[PDB]
């Protein structure tokens, strides 16, 4: 029996599509990308909001960033990248900081300059305060004061739930910068797409040998798609739990909100992004987009603004990030199990930050997808190898 | 008559160096450069410091930048660029501020976040205090506070006069940022020398064409050069009044004094470049080179300090900014009568900051060097063409 796809991809963000464009044009295959929403991307997905032709990033602002020169290789073949170095601001109690903590957050709070050393031993010195061994670990980290100020009212928002009742096993390190170095990222390369998250993603696609298939749900066609190519493996990048129809229970996740507006002036805040630390404020973050790309032509009588805002997502909401508590991953721990067993039985591979419970930035999502195609599904797919 | 020389230049700063390696290198010549210091690079000079092997500016910080593509592809010929980006922090009153004035400096000197047009208002209200058609000039332009906290000891301290006493056509423009950028050049390249300017510098000397000798000032031996090569034009790049006996007056100028110290730490002040705004600090900036070459394995228990004064420059002190007074400007259009003279009956050319008197930076510097040779130099050289 002739097939007719080599592979189904469930999801267009960037871990379906990294396989999806592996696959096609290095295995000389046919692909069928699956994609429930109305557009490509996943979350990375971008539009130019009417009024103001400016770039907005749909689902919350998508920083590039890695220091992997294999992921930087691979990625610069679908798209150019600017020279865009990231930088972040607080605002607390109607002040705006230099972030994330460091010696200029550090002077400007406490009201006067102190050195590398200075610095280290004020900090050591409000750290003592509470022994990190037995509001947190965070206090024991940083200091009541530092915590009160720029961690508390902020974790309140993301997290929708009293810092005194989050576990203090959510945070390692806090660490402070004894330094001027306010550059948000630590990685060798960085940037923006020159012509935007879109372009890029729908390069990855361009490829005769790869099909998108939008507004299509898998679980609504995987029956009618199976029987064709009855021998192509399945790379699923959806809910892990929403696979296997909820049977053991539902994992935890975080959604968010966002307001895009356009107002009739042409700067806002004169920087990208900015933090809201205060718990009386009820978005944590705001966007701003025009400074994504200083280097284009953006009016500037006019500019579109997002405010973020973090909730409890109900059964329904758009998953964002997992809330990680011990009944979450032993739910997990038991996911993981019935995936391998359709894995043997099913050819269906699991991916991408759904399909594995993990919070996954871009760069990390398309390194994890490469990983899967070489040591995985290429073995599989061009040779004999078993999936398992 | 054999002909020892082809060219003679006087003085191995970056105008002088970049004559001479395109003499040499592109018309095939032999160039005799005198330096009276005992190295090359002029003030772009750098070295090694003993006790911590940090690389030092002598002469002060030097920061490469340009718009200039055909200038930023001539300086790759001899060296490679670090992804360095300056930032500068100015200390004022015990308290270290984001600089230049922007955003970041205004909400952290009035102690309140300014919106971008929040910002422009507070200034435009200040700034009308004084009408800039009828202290100085600067407070009409930005204000009395920011002028009293951030300008007025630091121009005192700069030229060694209260501003009252100052020029007004000495400041043109004092601009304000309304967004967060606090990057400090505007330029699209910028870097420093991966292995410094002096590896740098010695490498636009390297051809064997080229030959340098040091701790030997022109005036001294130029009686003995030039009958030997006696059609072999000068460029000559020391002080313009020196040149002419001072026969009709002194030009003007400001100099600098350094003091360095290495100090037991492994970091005096979290950044590279600090400057000092009260009147009341002698010295206008603190360097810490550690900070311009982050990427180096420096040690982390020492480091390297540069204080920077101002001073009255006396008759034998180093030149280094122009004062430029109403009555320096005279004196310099008769000295360049004097010059076009000698370029006529002699064939001295006039060049770089202190043959010209202009502060020049490194990239203007190299850019004028390229000029004078494209249309005077290597036509004159090449076809025999006259020098004016
Ligand atoms: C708020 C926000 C900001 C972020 N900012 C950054 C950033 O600054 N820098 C960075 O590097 N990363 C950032 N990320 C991560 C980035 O979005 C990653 O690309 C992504 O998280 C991981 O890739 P993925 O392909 O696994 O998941 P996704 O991008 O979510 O792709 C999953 C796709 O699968 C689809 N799908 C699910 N179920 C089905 C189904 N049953 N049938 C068909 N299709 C289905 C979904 O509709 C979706 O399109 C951010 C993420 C969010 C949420
Ligand atoms: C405080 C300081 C900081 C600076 N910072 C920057 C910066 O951050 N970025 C930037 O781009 N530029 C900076 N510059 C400018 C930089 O040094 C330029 O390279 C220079 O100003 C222009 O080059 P030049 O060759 O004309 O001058 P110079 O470097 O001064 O060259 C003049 C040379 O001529 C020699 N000479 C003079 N007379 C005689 C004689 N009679 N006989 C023999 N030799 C003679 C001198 O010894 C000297 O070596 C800075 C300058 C100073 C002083």
């Amino acid at each position: 029996m002739t097939a007719r796809f080599d592979l189904f991809v469930v999801g267009s963000g960037f871990f379906g599509l990294t396989i999806a464009e592996r696959v096609a044009t290095q295995l000389d295959k046919r692909v069928l990308v699956l994609e429930r929403r109305p557009h490509i991307g996943g979350n990375a997905y971008s539009e130019a909001e009417p009024q103001t032709g400016i770039e907005v990033h749909k689902y919350g602002a998508h920083l590039f960033h890695t220091s992997n020169k294999r992921v930087w290789d691979y990625v610069r073949q679908f798209t150019d990248f600017t020279d865009y170095r990231h930088r972040v601001f607080a605002m607390h109690n109607g002040q705006a900081y230099q972030f994330p903590m460091g010696l200029g957050l550090v002077s400007q709070f406490f009201g006067k300059y102190f050195t590398p050393e200075q610095a280290r031993q004020l900090i050591a010195e409000q750290a003592a305060e509470i022994d990190t061994a037995d509001e947190e670990k965070a206090i024991s980290l940083i200091g009541r004061p530092l915590y009160e100020a720029f961690v508390k009212g902020y974790t309140a928002k993301q997290w929708q739930t009293d810092p005194k009742e989050l576990p203090a096993a959510n945070i390692t390190r806090l660490p402070v910068r004894y330094t001027f170095d306010n550059r948000y990222f630590s990685d060798t390369y960085e940037g923006l797409p020159t012509d935007g998250y879109t372009a890029w993603l729908q390069n990855m696609a361009a490829d005769h040998r790869i099909e998108v298939r939008l507004n299509t749900d898998w679980f609504d066609v995987r029956g009618q798609l199976r029987p064709g190519s009855p021998a192509a493996p399945v790379v699923y990048t959806g809910p892990l739990d929403r696979y296997f129809d909820y049977a053991e229970g539902r994992l935890g996740w975080r959604t968010l909100d966002f307001e895009v507006e356009v107002l009739p002036i042409g700067d806002f805040q004169g920087t990208a992004v900015m933090n809201y630390n205060d718990l009386d404020v009820p978005y944590t973050r705001i966007h701003e987009f025009r400074h994504f790309h200083p280097e284009r032509d953006y009016p500037t009588d006019k500019t579109v603004i997002m405010r973020e805002y973090s909730r409890f997502a109900e059964d329904d909401d758009e998953p964002y990030y997992p809330i990680n508590t011990e009944a979450d991953r032993a739910l997990l721990a038991t996911y993981r199990a019935r995936a391998k067993s359709e894995t043997a039985s099913s050819k269906v591979l699991f991916g991408g930050r759904l399909g594995t419970y993990q919070y996954l930035d871009m760069h990390m999502a398309i390194a994890s997808a490469l990983n899967m195609y070489d040591n995985v599904l290429a073995p599989h797919l061009r040779d004999g190898v078993p999936l398992l």
